[PDB]
């Protein structure tokens, strides 16, 4: 949780980030594996999902 020990924020308890595809809520991991979904994603949805994914790969140590 947020109140663990170290100072942090944005308490999240969801494993997979629920992303919306065509106005419906599905798993992000699912959409990242289903092109038919991202292709159905509206500009708002795709840009959101795509923004989410980008932030997940904007920190690499390899």
């Amino acid at each position: 949780e947020e109140d663990e020990e170290e100072d942090d924020e944005f308490e999240e308890v969801a494993d997979d980030p629920i992303v919306m595809v065509a106005g419906r809520p599905f798993s992000y991991s699912e959409v990242s594996q289903r092109p038919e979904l991202v292709a159905q994603m509206t500009p708002e949805e795709k840009e959101a999902y795509i923004a989410m994914g980008q932030r997940m790969f904007e920190d690499l140590f390899e």
